């Protein structure tokens, strides 16, 4: 029987520029690292990129008619930086700027609330050329493309997010290397880290000092992690675990500090770090709620032979069903982490920035999309989300990955996590069943 969302809960969709809008070289855009890593063979799967992906630079019109039929209040979507300053720094490129005032005037036109996010990850490769976020300097031309953005924009867009996930950025970017810029070092992963938190501290003040009049915050990739037994060896694991992955950024930005168990940890691999203690007061200014992308849940264990005292109980995660990721479903983790966030960090006020799965999706003979397990993976998670709605966790947003499917970064197009279908040759879109689904839990508030 059915279940019912609180009245003003907000109900959206999201995507990101470089999934989603081609155009890589046109109206004088510069080229960003996602660009740079997407053109070197080996990085991507089979060979795909960017450079066209769904053509919603060109296409934005039919996006938003798709919007308004699902019926959507809210759009997540994220301004590519190099669009603005091909260069980082130095002059604006107005095309680029009235490209996203006119595509925000046109949502707002067709009853749309536009949520923005200023970095989904690309960097402009000028300024990755002197160090990146490695370079203390990239925070403050940050902070310089922020204000165009807020001067333009900022009283008419409701919400904003600083980041989209600086802890991906940092771990597969700079340490694994398998993102953009695809570096492998364990302190600069750090330094970048660090100087992602700062740009947003930077702007966060910055927004406050031109008083828009809106709700500002940070969307941080979170999972609950669970301890593989009830031994102690495996409860510190698993905490030391959501310390190096999600209080490495929750810490700094409600609460002003570094995790400490993390910190020990990355001491005994021989790194200390020297952050003026006046950086961590930006870090923590005041945001109006915190955001998270989900999707699934770790499971770990002790492990001595690994680098970091610890590794995926993979045992356990033989026994779940896995979406076309390899990842684990399993709803009533989004309830834990609901909790955890609500008891830890004061009873925030919260977004759920992102939540989605992929599945082999096949146009059937009668030209639809019958996306049922995507239905299912929905219905489950938001039933966890709307439990812990009613066991006083305050959820104010859901923002579903993906509007269209997309350019999945290192899986390229093979993942499918849309709620419209996107044919890549051609470039027509197809609402699936999820969408049509989503169409009637918006109508209803709930299913």
């Amino acid at each position: 029987s059915k279940i019912t969302f609180p009245k003003d809960f907000i109900w959206g969709s999201a995507t990101a520029a470089y999934q989603i809008e081609g155009a890589y070289n046109e109206d004088g855009k510069g080229e960003s690292i996602w660009d740079r890593f997407s053109h070197t063979p080996g990085n991507i799967a089979d060979g795909h990129t960017g450079d066209v992906a769904c053509d919603h630079y060109h296409r934005y019109e039919e996006d938003i008619k798709i919007m308004k039929e699902i019926g959507i209040k809210s759009y997540r979507f994220s301004i590519s930086w190099p669009r603005i300053f091909p260069e980082g720094t130095g002059k604006l490129n107005q095309k680029g700027l009235d490209f996203y005032k006119r595509l925000t005037n046109l949502l707002l036109e067709n009853g749309i609330m536009p949520a923005i996010t200023l970095y989904h990850w690309d960097l402009p490769q000028k300024l990755q050329d002197k160090g990146g976020w490695k370079n203390r300097d990239t925070t403050d031309y940050f902070t310089e493309y922020s204000e165009v953005i807020f001067k333009n924009l900022g009283d008419i867009v409701p919400i904003w997010f600083t980041h989209n996930e600086p802890g991906v950025v940092s771990l597969l970017g700079h340490f694994l290397g398998i993102h953009a810029p695809g570096i492998k070092d364990l302190r600069t992963s750090l330094e970048v880290s660090h100087n992602l938190l700062l740009s947003h501290g930077k702007a966060v003040k910055l927004f406050r000092e031109m008083n828009i009049d809106a709700q500002i915050g940070i969307a941080l990739n979170l999972s609950y992690h669970y301890p593989a037994s009830e031994k102690a060896e495996d409860i510190e694991a698993a905490e030391l675990s959501f310390s190096l992955a999600g209080r490495w950024y929750l810490d700094p930005v409600l609460k002003g500090r570094y995790p400490e168990n993390a910190l020990k940890l990355y001491k005994k691999k021989g790194i200390e770090l020297s952050f003026p203690e006046d950086d961590l007061k930006l870090i923590s200014q005041p945001i109006d709620f915190i955001a998270f992308n989900n999707y699934s849940s770790e499971f770990i264990k002790y492990d001595p032979s690994s680098e970091s005292g610890f590794s995926p109980a993979n045992s356990i995660l033989e026994k779940f069903e896995k979406t076309d990721m390899g990842w684990i479903i399993y709803p009533e983790g989004l309830y834990d982490l609901l909790m955890l966030l609500d008891r830890d960090y004061g009873k925030p006020n919260i977004v759920i920035s992102e939540n989605g799965a992929a599945f082999k999706d096949e146009i059937g003979s009668n030209g639809k999309i019958e996306d049922t397990k995507r239905i299912q993976y929905l219905k489950d998670y938001l039933t966890q989300a709307h439990r812990a709605i009613q066991d006083g966790v305050n959820l104010k947003a859901y923002y579903l990955w993906s509007l269209l499917d997309n350019f999945e970064w290192a899986y390229g197009y093979n993942k499918r996590f849309g709620i419209v279908h996107v044919n890549f040759d051609t470039l027509e879109r197809k609402i699936k069943d999820s969408g049509y689904w989503y169409k009637e839990v918006i109508k209803n508030n709930g299913f």
